[PDB]
């Protein structure tokens, strides 16, 4: 967990969306989803709302369209939930209501609720929701226009992750169904990566071979995650 | 494509997925797309072609691997399954409660001559007791979803991934591709046509079989003469690789 707002909004600019993705994680315990997508106008506005941040976004939005949906469930939650926030701030910015909810005291859940109530007067609720769908209009098309070159590199770096995250999620629900409390370690030891270091993949075949330890299915699996300690581990009773 | 229904659920008592998975498309040229419709010449489909107990339990493999969280099959894949799912509860409806009869015949028949013939015996179940019944069954469904053999799901998922996973990179290649900014880059044009077509050939594809294996190595050869760029290299990496690990971890296996 970080510290600040401040230091996601970081994350986001610093193309670490893996990280990014852990913002509304973070306002859980610093503070329904009606309050949640609120609480992230509130600080996103008072954090530095920018052009730069929505298009920074354009490319993890269109990361996450992608037919081989890399981000996927509370990852998905994440990333949608911030996204219906971004159109209300994207209304506010353009419109000229950003100040309202800019401050300098520390609130409270409760109290940030209030000001974001009062502040609805600013703003008639048939227009509210007709600047909602231009700047909806206005985002996408930044989705659109998305360097390629920035949402390809992004997906790897996310995917590579990712997609270990799922085949080994899956191995565990089909081996509970089928050593179990082993790889739940390994399931919440790669939840915390935002990324793959070549020295966390190191800690991944300390996991592998690990299991060995303790059925023909789980074979392809761990082809899958680690190879080489396999070819060695065969190798090692050939030569009995 | 197959000629047969029967060849279809063939293929799904085998264990050919992506290919039992072709029958949707097959039922709608044989016959000529409303959901109901579909679903409609589902049920009477495969109850002439001689539905039962082994065929749901298959099916429920299938399912099953349709819940991974690696999500092997996406988009029309999905839809295909689900939708035959849709037609899955009323036959299961129909064989415990004897009313197959009334939809079995060899007489070859159209769209609109099934539509008619599941109309009238629409009359044979009152709507209460089939909603009563179309539950009992999908729980019976799901129940043997959850007891699916781990190891026959397992080895559904890798060869079905096996396919599939390249299907959805591609697409993903073909739309950055389109979106990619390239003034100077007049390969681009024929480049995105190749991805297109490698798409294409890639569609009807149920296994990855030497042939595929060599079809696709064409596409991407031929996509490296063209010059692309830095992000695209990525993709071509990927879709025709060189494992000589997985090679050599086969073959120990």
């Amino acid at each position: 967990m970080l510290s600040s707002t401040k230091e996601y909004l970081q994350a986001l600019r610093d193309g670490k969306y893996l990280l990014f993705l852990q913002w509304p994680k973070f306002i859980a315990e610093y503070y329904e989803a009606d309050e949640m997508v609120s609480l992230l106008i509130f600080e996103w506005l008072n954090n530095g709302f920018c052009l730069d941040d929505i298009k920074k976004f354009a490319i993890l939005y269109a990361v996450h369209e992608m037919e081989s949906r890399p981000l996927r469930e509370g990852l998905s939650y994440a990333l949608t939930t911030i996204s219906i926030a971004l159109f209300p701030c994207m209304v506010y910015l353009t419109n000229n209501l950003q100040e309202h909810y800019i401050t300098s005291k520390k609130l409270s859940s409760k109290e940030v609720l209030q000001l974001m109530t009062m502040n609805n007067a600013y703003l008639e609720k048939q227009r509210f929701v007709e600047f909602l769908g231009q700047e909806q209009d206005k985002f996408f098309t930044w989705v659109k226009e998305a360097d390629s070159s920035a949402v390809s590199k992004a997906f790897d770096q996310i995917y590579s992750v990712t997609y270990l995250k799922y085949l080994i999620e899956d191995y565990l629900s089909l081996l509970e169904s089928a050593r179990i409390s082993l790889v739940v370690r390994l399931a919440k030891y790669l939840h915390e990566q935002t990324e793959l270091t070549q020295d966390v993949h190191d800690e991944i075949a300390v996991y592998v071979k690990k299991l060995w330890e303790m059925a023909e299915f789980e074979e392809e699996f761990l082809k899958k995650i680690s190879p080489l300690p396999f070819i060695d581990n065969t190798v090692r009773i050939l030569t009995g």
